[PDB]
């Protein structure tokens, strides 16, 4: 007798090969495929291997929904002999069809991975319309956004918006927009495209005429940064790989808290009151969950966990410094905020 | 070579017995102990057993923090021979010291369980003080709250608040409060105790003089309900066991959405505009995570997942009905809301 929500009976999804993979690829819309070797390793390896097989076939067998061809690229074989098929190394959860195909070197767990399954099989992006969707336009205070007024469901600019969103599954936001109501409320003069800031919700319009792939992918990949960065599931290490510095400049303040709302909105008060402030963008860990990595940061970001924290980590070997003189659990913020941001305070340590 | 955050080297926390358990109990502050049998079962059982050992010793070994004596009550033995020691059956994650000892028949996963570890080792409850903690008083729009103005850190009423909060680890909220600032803002005439609604944030003062254990445990356990109920990790099945009906009256509307904010605040508009409305309290599933059980509700609550849903489940065998005629993905809410709440609309189906 198993448990809940443990797998349904037997591990049935597929570790496979070429012909199957091609028939089923051209049949399917989502293909979650990890490439792996013929694994037979040491003691400490087959444990994470077994947990990998288990989160895999648990999410799979517990799903059996219309979306995924699932599990493994068996080894080296025909991919290698074509070139490597233009792939990565001995491991990656490459997901097919998405854009054409995309990677997965994100983090491994249930809630996150099924979240990925659904919100990625979106097919395509965010259709907004009603007055309550006018509210949806002035709703998201969390992410960086990209709205656009368009002409049809089967439209040229609509298509560009779709395949550019699937090129940017990364994350951020993609509002497909219609009608004179939100047209008059938003006010961008024509059926165009408009970017938007996380908090300090600004319509940063994309400002020419018609716009295409590398142009709006230009606005997105060029200006994905702004002021504070909300860190999430895989988004911490993935914004590490998305161009860092070496100094992990973090604001560590969990939500459901005074320190969360106050830290968040005093740095974001520096954003929304000092619109510019280009001291390079500060990041935001705010531990509600992800406590394993919050334990990793409890020992490696010295000894800190449930406090109003803020500081930097010099990646490896040396140090991981934070807030010190001042501190106070009920922090001095305000102009002290203006300082200790505006260069850890202008003057160094 | 293991992975991240996979366990540190070897599974070292303890499946033990009496003398050890007593020395270490009287030494420790948190004891996370599951009682189990000498397990040697069939094929489908030892899988969830292995995943149980693995989430267990993963959170443990990856923690090694100052809090827990950890893992297993080996079998029947001295507990049984004393009586059963006044325990449950062959299984429960009984956690010692907490109140004196408390259960755990909640859900099993990392983020949730470490969240439990920290927020339960709180030791004691929520000390609020500053003007930013005046903001903390008018901050939580999510939970049901219990503030109280007190006299000292080592105070009588303070103690009652502590051990009553640990009696109610259940959940809700517990604000220990001081000083004339939030005293004048809150205005309850003396150093007393005050309850508070989730949304429609109301100071429902606890209205006599001094108050004790079974009196404020009376206000809490008697009036923990109000209007809409935010469902969470274990809180769905645990508010099933916390007195249900049979009809699982749910509002199914995920956040990051028009349907989330609109459903949430139109039923909560019925709360905040119709202060009373005692049609018995409606619940609130809003799937950001917990997608396994959202899959369980995708097949068992008929066929629904990422929509503006709302309806009931007649527990077992028969049916699980929801919103039908009207529906619309951009819902008719307003007076239609007033109906389809105020008895699935007054008139039955």
């Amino acid at each position: 007798g198993l448990n809940f929500p443990t797998y349904d009976g037997k591990d049935r999804v597929v570790s496979l090969s070429e012909k199957n993979f091609k028939q089923v690829l051209k049949k399917y819309d989502l293909l979650c495929l990890y490439y792996h070797e013929p694994v037979s390793s040491d003691k400490v390896t087959q444990k994470q291997f077994q947990l990998k097989e288990i989160v895999l076939e648990l999410v799979a067998q517990v799903l059996e929904h219309k979306a995924i061809g699932f599990v493994m690229v068996d080894a080296k074989k025909e991919a290698k002999l074509a070139k490597k098929l233009g792939f990565d190394e001995e491991g990656s959860l490459y997901i097919l069809k998405g854009d054409r195909t995309i990677e997965f070197d994100g983090e491994f767990a249930a809630d996150v991975l099924v979240e990925f399954l659904l919100d990625l099989i979106e097919d395509p992006v965010e259709i907004i319309s009603s007055k309550l969707e006018v509210q949806a336009f002035e709703r998201i205070e969390d992410y960086i956004k990209l709205i656009g007024f368009f002409k049809s469901e089967d439209s040229e600019y609509y298509k560009a918006f779709e395949e550019a969103a699937e090129h940017f599954q990364p994350y951020i936001k993609f509002f497909a927009t219609f009608d004179k109501g939100v047209a008059k409320k938003l006010s961008l003069k024509m059926n165009e495209v408009d970017f938007y800031e996380p908090f300090m919700d600004e319509p940063i319009a994309i400002p020419n005429k018609p716009y295409t792939e590398e142009e709006l992918v230009e606005f997105v990949k060029e200006h994905q940064r702004p002021t504070l960065r909300r860190l999430r599931p895989e988004e911490m290490f993935e914004t590490w790989e998305d161009d860092l510095n070496g100094i992990h400049i973090v604001a560590f303040a969990e939500k459901s808290d005074p320190d969360g709302y106050e830290f968040l909105e005093i740095l974001k008060q520096v954003a929304r009151d000092n619109t510019d402030n280009p001291d390079l963008s500060i990041l935001w860990i705010d531990p509600d969950d992800f406590p394993l990595l919050v334990a990793y940061w409890e020992k490696t970001f010295k000894i800190d966990l449930f406090r109003p924290q803020i500081g930097v980590v010099n990646v490896t070997d040396a140090d991981s410094v934070w807030m010190e003189i001042p501190d106070d659990d009920d922090l001095p913020t305000a102009e002290e905020l203006e300082d200790w941001i505006e260069d850890v305070l202008s003057g160094k340590i």
